[PDB]
């Protein structure tokens, strides 16, 4: 009964929206946070635990999966969902960002050649090959393959990368639409580029809306610009995107970045922060992050957060988790990660509820006042 | 309603027994395997997962817990059960073995002085202090503090360590019995020493039965002697212990060691093998252990073991777990460990059932024929 892709906005407050994305493998509540499942695992969590925290969708990294265990191998093993045991929607990034940030790079208009950061094996990516890999994975939301430009970006380099990206967005569209099984069961998002420059962002938006996509991502942020500049860029960039389609801010971010981005019209988020910070001993709380290794928690019997409903905060103390993290114990990573992901989902839930009730502006004020009292 | 400690033998076949140990925090089915929970965690598993595999009791290491997080700290945090979230029985070793094998050692008749292997801090252990620490932990089965003699052991050194151990067993008895809350709610096991020498084992047994204990451990094995010599030592040592009390072989071991020890009258086991081997990529199966990193599993969609009822074998393939282990992913350690512990508990269940039905001899033959076909 479920549709391929249907975004519906149930309530709005200013630029903020709340609603649902209906897909064949499930419903995504927006604004949505996607836990990151890099190499076919949300690190230190079983998929059932990921779901129990409230996640409706997770993200997979195309660049990592193509290096290990391999895209064709995953297809032969019945696709990513079956492989890793997550049966709800999966969004896959294009891999273009990690090629720039992780691999040993030839770049051209056809695509990119690079050496694996793991073993120096040679690989290739292009609009067509990236769409094909995401198809071999079985991805539900496919990202167009673009060209990332490092930070900071000179206007010429930002416009160079943006224009080639828009040509690649058209090739991504066509590659997606050529493959019937993919085009009937998955969705395709386009990526706005153009750095901090308003004119380039607008040309990017026009090109993408001319091609037509199921959703639109804001690319090229959370790469060093700081929150003030990111918000300033969001202020004029998001209204350029089609209003009736989801808006996806890639790689963001800290809780306060998420709230501010929702205030500016963003519907979807992903970040390694809750998982990676958790393994490193940082727990998010409504009173700000805490460093659980600090000596002040060594005999603290309170849970990580006094209001959190997650199973970790129901069962174990700060003192216990302090001990596990300082001891290097795997269970420390597990509990910290589950709490952090549950905290992110509770944030998204409070965001959605406050928009639905027309008190999101008050929620954002209240959130910041307490989170930054620390 | 539950008693402090009541061992009841429901069925026997040759020297093998099956039955139950009833304690205030739960019933222990014997023969029993205890997962090892070193520093207040069975590594990579939540306690609920430990219980879901079938474990009735776990082991804690007194030497590690006294170094981190500290015995008094655990008492202040309401004891080990509450600290780590395991509410069923816990057996604590005495710490004497790790003092010899891990610490930087002065040894005397009063006790032992050593430096922590973690930071060089100075600590002390004695019969009285070991019983007190196990009390501060809240341990359900307390081990007498003994003196371990390295392997191999000359007769003089084996008899030296054994005789002092028996004097320490009397001091452990008295220290335990002096502390009313401990003596009314916990149990105390004595440890037979005496290496491979029949006469020393017999003198040890006589001394321990003269003092009186709730259970009797066979110490000084699984330290390099090989299975043939261990079995030969068990052949004459176990019948020296009181028949109507549990028999605990410390630190054993591989599945085939467990079966052979049950054939010789052992009721209780502990080993780091299922947990530590799991993290290292070795999975136990009814057809012998497999090294999941081997390339032959890279596209194998079968579960780790074709008969195993554990949740890992219900949900994930060898190929997936192969990928996680080779990638260094925490979830690889989690899944391997859960399967290995579940496999050990299924072994103990099959042992108990076959003894109950008077076909344990046939089970042991059948087990070995298949496990060592490999
Ligand atoms: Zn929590
Ligand atoms: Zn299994």
């Amino acid at each position: 009964d479920r549709p391929r892709f249907s975004f519906s906005i149930a309530a709005r407050e200013g630029k903020a929206r709340t609603g649902t994305i209906e897909m064949k493998r499930g419903v995504i509540r927006t604004p949505a946070f996607m836990p990151v499942g890099t190499a076919a695992t949300v690190k230190a969590l079983k998929p059932e635990t990921v779901r129990a925290t409230g996640a409706d969708i997770i993200l997979g990294n195309t660049y990592h999966l193509m290096l290990r265990p391999g895209a064709e191998r995953i297809a032969k093993l019945c696709g990513l969902h079956s492989f890793m045991g997550w049966d709800r929607p999966i969004l896959t990034d294009s891999g273009g960002y990690q090629v720039m940030s992780l691999s040993s790079l030839k770049q051209s208009e056809e695509g990119v050649t690079f050496k694996s950061h793991l073993d120096g094996s040679r690989h290739m990516l292009s609009p067509e090959r990236s769409i094909e890999i995401q198809h071999l994975l079985g991805s539900d939301i496919v990202m167009a393959f673009d060209e990332s430009t490092p930070y900071p970006a000179t206007p010429s380099r930002a416009a160079s990368s943006m224009e080639r990206s828009m040509r690649w967005a058209k090739r991504s569209r066509d590659a997606f639409d050529s493959r019937k099984e993919q085009a009937e069961n998955a969705a395709l998002f386009g990526i706005q580029q153009g750095s901090v420059f308003e004119n380039l962002r607008q040309q990017s938006a026009d090109a993408l809306a001319e091609i037509g996509f199921d959703g639109y991502a804001v690319g090229g942020l959370a790469v060093g610009e700081g929150q003030d500049e990111m918000f300033r860029v969001l202020d004029f960039s998001v209204p350029m995107l089609p209003d009736d389609k989801p808006h996806y801010l890639m790689g963001v971010g800290k809780p306060d970045d998420i709230v501010g981005a929702v205030e500016r019209g963003i519907d979807m988020f992903d970040s390694v922060l809750p998982t990676r910070s958790g393994r490193n001993g940082q727990a998010f709380t409504w009173d700000g992050p805490i460093n659980i290794r600090n000596a002040r928690f060594s005999e603290d019997l309170k849970p990580l957060d006094s209001e959190c409903h997650c199973a970790v905060c129901q069962k174990w103390s700060r003192a216990y988790i302090h001990h596990l993290i300082r001891a290097g114990e795997i269970l420390g990573a597990m509990l910290m990660t589950e709490h952090n992901i549950a905290f992110y989902q509770q944030l998204m839930q409070k965001i959605r509820d406050s928009i639905s009730e027309g008190r999101f502006s008050q929620f954002a004020q209240d959130f910041r006042a307490r989170y930054f009292a620390r």
